[PDB]
């Protein structure tokens, strides 16, 4: 369709750029495997909260990222950019479960319609948390191997942010009025990172106290996004400007 063969050239410079500029690293390179061991099942011990010693801020921080992270030019970008996505998640939970730094049986536990343009306007933003959120997080962590985890999602975050805006600055030349309803509408509408999780109100908030995230960090960045595209002077979104 037509959009589609406006965003080709575009994806496909992004795709371009991306791979030329990729620096690769793997979620196994990230995890002390040294100091894993067997739990009560294979002749171990199981969890305990004196096997923790991470601030509880910093492990709620990353329990809400892992949570997150487990839920054609452009195909090329969607199975990379899903890779890395997924390649996030595997290296939070090897990192957790081996270091045992939050109870795994919790985070394992079995028991427990938007157009194209308003998709490409969410996802500008929810990477843009992504990565506020992981820089705030790294730049908050002491223990060396998981500040440096940390700080490799928030890169390839800041890299997703780039390649969904490029996007969206497309859509604002081409289909204009559209791109904006869209902005204002997610503007108004976008919440903290995790805000859909059953159960984790307390972490939440615990993470919103640490100034990680939270409201102040999404109403400014929201703020921020929409001056880099050029509109802060938008009349529908001046409301949303600081
Ligand atoms: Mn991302």
């Amino acid at each position: 369709d037509a959009l589609t063969l406006e965003l080709e050239p575009v994806v496909e410079a992004n795709m371009t750029r991306h791979l030329d500029t990729e620096d690769i690293w793997f979620a196994h390179d990230y995890v002390p495997f040294d100091q894993g061991e067997n739990f009560a099942f294979l002749g171990g011990r199981d969890w305990d909260p004196s096997q923790s010693t991470l601030p509880r801020t910093i492990t709620d921080a990353c329990e809400i990222l892992l949570i997150l992270k487990d839920n054609d030019w452009w195909g090329r970008w969607l199975g990379r950019w899903t890779a890395e996505e997924h390649l996030h998640a595997i290296a939070l939970r090897e990192y957790l479960v081996v270091t045992r730094e939050v109870d795994p049986v919790a985070n394992e536990d079995v028991r427990v319609k938007y157009t194209q343009v308003e998709t490409l306007v969410y996802m500008a933003f929810y990477e843009r948390c992504g990565a506020v959120f992981c820089r705030n997080l790294a730049a908050q962590i002491e223990e060396p191997i998981l500040a440096g985890l940390i700080d490799r999602i928030a890169r390839d975050e800041v890299r997703h942010e780039e390649f969904f805006a490029n996007l969206v600055t497309h859509c604002l030349d081409y289909t204009r009025d559209e791109t904006i309803a869209a902005i204002a509408a997610r503007a108004a509408d976008l919440d903290v990172l995790g805000a859909d999780i059953e159960a984790y109100r307390d972490k939440l908030q615990n993470v919103a106290d640490a100034g990680i995230f939270g409201k102040p960090q999404l109403r400014q960045l929201i703020s921020d996004r929409i001056t880099a595209w050029g509109l802060a002077g938008e009349p529908s979104l001046k409301q949303f400007v600081t």
